[PDB]
């Protein structure tokens, strides 16, 4: 797999292609948070937050003994048990994503974490560095990666055209118990300061912060492939937990070389133009990043960092042109999201962010799936060509967090492939 | 012929029954004896001959070894950076854990009910935790808490009927009402107690265990082999935090998921019991010379953690595939022990100090000296678990008719950090012996 990684490096430089009409967007316009989007009606006809209707649907299918819409299961027992391994997965993970900057796990500092406190006579995070090299840098670090869980890294100078103008969060004073009718819209800023710092009025990100390290965290692909129904909901799950460690892991590490970091998950920017810039894998039309390893079943997280890094080179494996002529995953989309035609760098809708060429998707659409299916979709990763019953799958194959010996050899890293 | 795990261990089953042999004295064991906590082995002297807490002494040996650019004791590194590196790798792989083990029963990562999680609270709307079992069938419900714990990071996953002479007599712990930065100084004993109760619950005076507690699952979590290599020094201390915190994260995942199916769990990581003897109960592997748990796929290069459940499961089967009788012969962990901690004495029921637990047939080591050579050190040692042959990872030969062990066997930082890793460190040349099917759950 590093023959290939090699073979399809770009020259430098961002292949995200930009017009003068490109401003940063405000993490509020997503449909999981925007006002128009985030009320749906359960089967029911009862309206609800989103992911309330969905709950509902869940239930139902459990008392009904089905795994997803119209998809009976073996038992109730069974729909049972996919469920509560879908729950069970999320342990980890805040309010469906993490995105709240500088709260619970997504702490900016260090400084008060119990393990850091614990170390503190050693002094790690006090100590200047000891190595400024970037090329020894990006060594460590990766390694440090694939230590805490990625099974893809990569290091991209950070764009800020990426970065949410404003960000999604709470107070900093609400109790976990008020969070979701708590929410509030908060600005993210670049100043000369020393460390990443938040205010009252501002999330601050240092402008020395001039890098983004970003993982790819492998699903199952049987799971996965069970879309709509709950065991894709469940690798979903488990990742995001996965993606939270990875970001704590990371950043303490980073910390303690000396550096400062910032954690992120779903939050503080937009995931899939970070990795594209970072050379896990090229945008495609359903709108996630295409990996050769794993096509687009793989979650992204990502570290902001003033450590310094080499960059990686952007890879081009013809996804662009595969997508230009297959359009599987929108002739599969149970809600007609993603689109038919040609890209452009005109946003369908507030969800968007325009001026930058892609495939434009009305995610509202997809949103609006979830409730109705009582889960997190996924049908166009399960479909979509780079990726490759549940009571089959409980009974089938399955290795340690999902991965899969059969290919787990092509994420094997020697320093060679690591700077 | 390739090599099959599942056959391994199928070939070695052993019959039911606990094979680990005890006498009259048997009493449970108090957490507080252990070197870790006993007033006895607690303090240390740093290098200075100042005596404080071993851990504030190993710091102020990891200090002393980056200033100096070593990665261990007498044992330079590349530069100071590269010191530097291996500490901030172990310290990084701590975070998910708390003051070295997370022992304390229903505190912090360790909470005994899952109620107020934000997990849970999330998710309460759906009733998981709050709906009665659809699922009562044991058979079926070994398939699935063990699919579950594969998920969950589990590299080896069985089931035990509890034991409860390994259920620690008292536990160490913190009042609820004592915050994280004052934990270490307000310690204190608190007793495990079995009763007539729904849930696992805990008063002002015990830890409440139900009488309904009837099972034991025990995981394990890999270490990485070159890092282990390391021992005594600064890699093989980083792959050890970091799976402390996979242990963490086990628990957790695997709690909330029994919890959802409608039953209890108690996570547990370092506290509540003893893993080695659960783990050997549940057939994970057998015990040894070192007094670790020696597994066919890792030997003792693996963590364990447990969860406590009143879910139905079926037991696994103990596992024979002859660790006793090459210990008996072997003797190099004790030979290689930079404390002499390990006897190369035969097996006794009496304990060597206040540090074991009397009236079970064991190897009985010296842990006090064991853990007066991490100060010395700097770090967790391992020099034990690295020169074990059954940390070495080809250990096992097809005859044309059956496994056996080839005998063959038991006759730098620079270049690990420049060397092979993979997710979680992992190694894909021996991850298809973990692979599992319906089959490999319960039988
Ligand atoms: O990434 C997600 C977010 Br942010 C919220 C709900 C579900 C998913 Br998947
Ligand atoms: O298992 C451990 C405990 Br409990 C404390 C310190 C170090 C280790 Br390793
Ligand atoms: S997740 Fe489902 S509804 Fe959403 S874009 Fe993909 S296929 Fe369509
Ligand atoms: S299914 Fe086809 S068009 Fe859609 S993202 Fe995959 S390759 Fe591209
Ligand atoms: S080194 Fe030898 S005696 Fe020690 S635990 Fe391993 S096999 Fe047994
Ligand atoms: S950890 Fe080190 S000091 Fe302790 S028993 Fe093993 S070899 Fe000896």
């Amino acid at each position: 797999a590093a023959e290939i990684r090699q073979q399809f490096a770009m020259t430098a430089g961002s292949p995200i292609i930009v017009n003068d009409k490109l401003e940063r967007y405000a993490e509020v316009r997503t449909a999981f948070t925007h006002p128009t989007s985030f009320f749906k009606p359960n089967y029911k006809g009862e309206v609800k937050p989103w992911f309330l209707s969905a709950y509902d649907e869940k239930v139902r299918q459990i008392e009904n003994g089905e795994n997803g819409p119209k998809m009976k299961a073996k038992n109730v027992g069974e729909a049972r048990a996919g469920r509560a391994l879908e729950a069970a997965g999320w342990t980890l993970d805040i309010n469906y994503g993490n995105i709240y900057p500088n709260r619970f796990f997504m702490l900016w500092s260090g400084e008060t974490m119990t393990n850091t406190q614990l170390w503190a006579p050693v002094g790690l995070d006090r100590r200047p560095p000891d190595t400024t090299d970037p090329v020894e840098l990006t060594n460590y670090v990766k390694f440090a990666a694939r230590m805490a869980g990625a099974d893809l890294v990569g290091v991209a100078r950070l764009n800020r055209n990426w970065v949410y103008s404003e960000a999604v969060t709470i107070p900093a004073d609400v109790p976990y118990e008020q969070s979701l009718h708590k929410e509030i819209e908060k600005p993210i800023v670049f100043k000369d300061v020393p460390l990443p710092i938040e205010t009252d009025d501002e999330l601050i990100i240092p402008n020395t912060c001039e890098n983004v390290i970003v993982a790819g965290i492998a699903m199952n692909r049987e799971m996965m492939q069970t879309a709509p129904n709950s065991m894709a909901c469940a690798t979903t799950a488990f990742c995001y937990s996965r993606m939270c460690m990875f970001d704590m892991w990371l950043c303490q590490f980073i910390r303690y070389m000396g550096y400062y970091a910032i954690p992120s998950c779903n939050g503080v920017g937009q995931s899939v133009a970070f990795a594209v810039e970072a050379g896990l894998g090229q945008a495609s039309r359903m709108g996630a990043c295409i990996t050769p390893e794993f096509g687009p079943n793989v979650r992204l997280t990502k570290v902001f960092t003033n450590m310094p890094l080499v960059p990686d080179k952007p890879i081009d494996f013809g996804v662009t042109e595969f997508c230009e002529t297959c359009k599987k995953c929108a002739r599969e989309c149970p809600s007609k999201a993603i689109t038919e035609g040609p890209r452009t760098f005109e946003g369908r809708s507030i969800h968007n962010q325009s001026g930058k060429l892609q495939w434009q998707n009305d995610y509202n659409k997809c949103l609006g799936y979830w409730p109705e299916s009582g889960g997190y979709c996924g049908v166009c990763v399960a479909v979509c060509p780079f990726t490759k019953n549940i009571t089959e799958v409980w009974d089938g194959k399955i290795n340690t967090y999902g991965l899969d010996a059969d290919h787990f050899r092509d994420t094997v890293s020697f320093r060679k492939d690591r700077v």
